[PDB]
């Protein structure tokens, strides 16, 4: 997997983003995550450590998995990194989301996220508490 260059357009919720990818206006959905919906417990959090994250990022970059590339509803989904952290996986970390939607050939950083769910569990953070 390789990282590609992007810049926030700007921060939506929780596991949602707006992006300029080659040069085109995109929402990406991050892989293997979910977030509580902004209304949920959580939510709010959720949004306000992506928000934060990206917004005070230099360099933020796109990875796409090897599978699809967009879903059903147009968004890309990928992995994203705020100056070479990723975003999917310090939301998993901080216990801000739980790793989800799992699917078959776009699953390379499975086991990195459900490492990261773990020890939230462990520590109690936010939804595990
Ligand atoms: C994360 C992800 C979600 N989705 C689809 C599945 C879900 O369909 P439904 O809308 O039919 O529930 C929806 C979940 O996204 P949200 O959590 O953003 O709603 O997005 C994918 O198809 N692939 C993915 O990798
Ligand atoms: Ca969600």
């Amino acid at each position: 997997l390789h990282k590609e260059p992007a810049t926030l357009i700007k921060a939506i919720d929780g596991d949602t983003v707006k992006l300029m990818y080659k040069g085109q206006p995109m929402t990406f959905r991050l892989l293997l995550v979910d977030t509580p919906e902004f209304n949920e417990k959580y939510g709010p959090e959720a949004s306000a450590f992506h928000k934060k994250m990206v917004e005070n990022a230099k360099k933020i970059e796109v990875e796409f998995d090897k599978g699809q590339r967009t879903d059903k509803y147009g968004r890309g989904l990928a992995y994203i990194y705020a100056d070479g952290k990723m975003v999917n996986e310090a939301l998993v970390r901080q216990g801000l989301a739980k790793v989800a939607y799992v699917y078959k050939g776009n699953n390379t950083h499975e086991q990195l996220l459900r490492k990261a769910e773990a020890q939230a569990k462990k520590e109690k953070l936010n939804i595990w508490s």
